[PDB]
């Protein structure tokens, strides 16, 4: 087959999928993975060594314009119930009735006011939540139980020349260029705390790389605690303070890691 | 009034009840009460002293045959899904639907084989664990984290006189006689091992009161250790063997003690 | 010789053997054993590894039926007293009086009732105490008191399909095809809790040789604890749930391991 003949009917192969479908991934071969992932992981089977693992504060904003009805980057997307409700059937399309009232049951329980953005801002959280920052944190602390350093951020700048719109916030990809160091130059008009914060986040990360230890140690920087099981330290990454925080997304992360499996 | 008028009318004060229903119960007077019980409980307001504590293994299932569809103490009381489910509605009337299927969910996961009994079983059971053992492990874990020793029992001999049917099992109430010395009157029929069993039960129940230890010091008994949190050790009741075991219940109780109270 | 005329004469360079007779085994040659097993086992020298090992509930019954009087595998096998002493002469043949008396004191102190079955009972568990159990509790303590994973279970389920009678229980040898997978082939007509049973101790089992661990990771399965001296928890495997117990037979297996020896 020409190669257009094999992309034009990926989308296809599943009978619906959302925006965030991986129709061809990563499988149990028995070659590149000897078992399922998670096995090896709960009995410790892979490499001794110190991990760097972080999330973005809006993981899930930017697929909520690929299909949620209601949801547009061009205006505030203010939705109703029944609009949140039909967004949870495009992220959690093979879900039980009962998965899915589960779901509303543990983010629209609001505190507390009536917000019109309850609804657009509590569906940005289930899809970031179930498909990015629980799954991090849980990586992290099965890895952390096994004996080595690991090292947990929560990214929660907005970059300011950001082209989405500002109900989406700190959106999912949006620390990369922090990382590489774009804001290091001063002809691209990200501001003069953008260049400090992606200074030190490239000084951490090369100091973890050469050193396995994320510090910034000349600047009167925080320090950063190893994540542990039992306290979960975590740093916060943004142009105003950097801060030490525990047990992230503590109660929801319960919801998805030990209930939401069983449904 | 005469007190007949009044008794005639109690059944009668509130919408609609189940076989379990107080309606005239204990309130927080600020007298005998002076707050929320569950409030003096967690924050340790309470007499510092030993408690002996326990349930039976069927306590739910005397209750079923005072209402829930397709149970009766004269048969075998199989019954379907369906008469599970009326069964919910009888015995959480006013729960929400998600909050019932709830209830079917975490009770209906079957290990494992097609088994007439499985429906029957799991309604003795939810009602038990609700109403009567998850609240009793919770009362005993929160009253021995401020430090006072605690027993908790699992009693799980069915008594050989017992009128009501084998489905049943360990009945509510039905420690009671056992408590009391009753099968200590060999003129009464109960068997030779009740005999003994009773007269350890009433030996440790008054080493408790006199002493503050519910040992049986002289007969080689299994020694009974206090329950604390983190291991929940608890004696198991029986003519056969005494056994300590940990963690009675456990993932029923996460259930009704975590989530439950939010539905 | 021709072999025939070996094997006929190997039943006869004993004065006289029981039901249990290894009459040419493992001895200390000074090659593949270089001294007493049990000296090596003590001071601990022996390879440093994890370790795997566990006892059927009816280890001593099989061997009741090849020779103790009043036994038969067509026949429920109550026996007395006297029996149960000539009995104790079948499998202790070179054994003083004493000793013998020593055992019948152990085992025959009843909980409680006249049960006709009490004498039948107590010779199976002389003999899978004796032969089986207490010497594999041993070996386990000893084994994991120099700082290895040890994992302990004790198998209490009896084949659907098992040709022997009833009161032989769970018996040994009969663990095998479960380990196997025997069970996992549906046209064999085991239960559908075996079929599942059998899953779970082949998963286990495969953990344990692949990862030196014998968890069942994704069915929300009892956690296998390792075995310390101290604590001695073991896993029960069967068909209705998994228990962690601790300190199996601990008052016989004194009596096995610290008297009798003396005897
Ligand atoms: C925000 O926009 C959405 C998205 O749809 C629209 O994009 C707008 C910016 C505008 O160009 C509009 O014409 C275009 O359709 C609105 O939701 C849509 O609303 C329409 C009209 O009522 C529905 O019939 C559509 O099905 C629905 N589209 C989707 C994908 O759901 C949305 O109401 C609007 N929200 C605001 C203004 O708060
Ligand atoms: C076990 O009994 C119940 C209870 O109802 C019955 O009591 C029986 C022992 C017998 O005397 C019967 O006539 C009496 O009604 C049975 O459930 C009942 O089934 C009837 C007839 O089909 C229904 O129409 C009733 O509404 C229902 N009663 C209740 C309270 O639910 C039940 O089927 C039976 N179960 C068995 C035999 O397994
Ligand atoms: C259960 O059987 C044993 C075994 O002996 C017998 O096997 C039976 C099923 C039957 O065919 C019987 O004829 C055969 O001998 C019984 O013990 C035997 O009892 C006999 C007759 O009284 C004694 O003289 C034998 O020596 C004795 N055999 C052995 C090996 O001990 C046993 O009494 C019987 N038990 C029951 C029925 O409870
Ligand atoms: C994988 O197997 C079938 C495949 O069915 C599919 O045919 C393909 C060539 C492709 O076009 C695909 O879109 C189509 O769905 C799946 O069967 C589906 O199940 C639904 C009900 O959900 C039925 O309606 C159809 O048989 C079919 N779908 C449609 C839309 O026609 C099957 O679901 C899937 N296996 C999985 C998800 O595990
Ligand atoms: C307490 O207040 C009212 C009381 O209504 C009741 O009138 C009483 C004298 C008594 O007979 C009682 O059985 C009757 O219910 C409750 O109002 C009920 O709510 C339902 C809807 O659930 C309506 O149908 C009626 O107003 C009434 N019930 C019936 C059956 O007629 C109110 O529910 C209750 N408060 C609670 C439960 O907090
Ligand atoms: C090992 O040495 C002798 C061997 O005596 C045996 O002669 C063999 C060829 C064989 O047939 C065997 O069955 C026979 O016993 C043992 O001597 C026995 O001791 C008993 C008393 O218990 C005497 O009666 C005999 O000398 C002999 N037995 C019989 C039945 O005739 C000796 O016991 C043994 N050593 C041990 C057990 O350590
Ligand atoms: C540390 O501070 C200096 C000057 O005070 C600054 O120029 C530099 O960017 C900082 N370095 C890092 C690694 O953040
Ligand atoms: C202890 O045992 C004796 C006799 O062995 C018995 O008669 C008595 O009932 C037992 N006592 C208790 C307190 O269980
Ligand atoms: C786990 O459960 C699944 C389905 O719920 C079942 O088919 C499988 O046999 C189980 N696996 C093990 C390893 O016990
Ligand atoms: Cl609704
Ligand atoms: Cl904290
Ligand atoms: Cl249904
Ligand atoms: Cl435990
Ligand atoms: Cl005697
Ligand atoms: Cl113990
Ligand atoms: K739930």
């Amino acid at each position: 087959k020409d190669p257009q003949e094999i992309l034009l009917n990926e989308a296809f192969v599943v009978p619906y999928g959302t925006p965030l479908s991986v129709n061809f991934g990563p499988t149990v071969d028995g070659d590149f993975l000897t078992d399922m992932p998670d096995i090896l992981l709960e009995l410790g089977q892979f490499k001794k060594t110190q991990i760097l693992v972080g999330v973005n504060k809006d993981e899930g904003t930017a697929f909520l314009v690929y299909g949620a009805p209601g949801f547009s980057k061009d205006n505030n997307s203010i939705i109703t119930r029944k609009e949140f409700q039909e967004g949870l059937k495009i992220f959690f399309p093979g879900v039980s009735e009962f998965g899915k009232e589960s779901i509303l049951f543990h983010y629209t329980d609001w505190v507390d006011d009536q917000r019109p953005e309850n609804y657009r801002e509590a569906l940005g959280d289930v899809v970031g939540d179930y498909n990015f920052i629980c799954p991090a944190l849980e990586f992290t602390k099965k890895f952390s139980e096994w004996g080595n350093n690991a090292f947990f951020y929560y990214f929660e700048h907005r970059s300011s020349k950001l082209p989405w719109p500002e109900w989406m916030g700190v959106m999912h990809g949006y620390e990369i260029e922090f990382v590489f160091g774009l804001p290091l130059e001063r002809r691209d008009q990200y501001t003069k705390a953008e260049e400090i914060l992606s200074r030190s986040i490239v000084k951490r990360w090369a100091n973890f790389a050469k050193y396995g230890n994320p510090q910034e140690t000349q600047n009167q920087s925080t320090s950063w605690p190893v994540f542990k099981s039992t306290e979960q330290k975590y740093l916060t990454l943004n142009t105003e303070s950097t801060r030490i925080m525990t047990k992230l997304r503590a109660q929801q992360c319960r919801f998805w890691t030990s209930f939401f499996p069983k449904v």
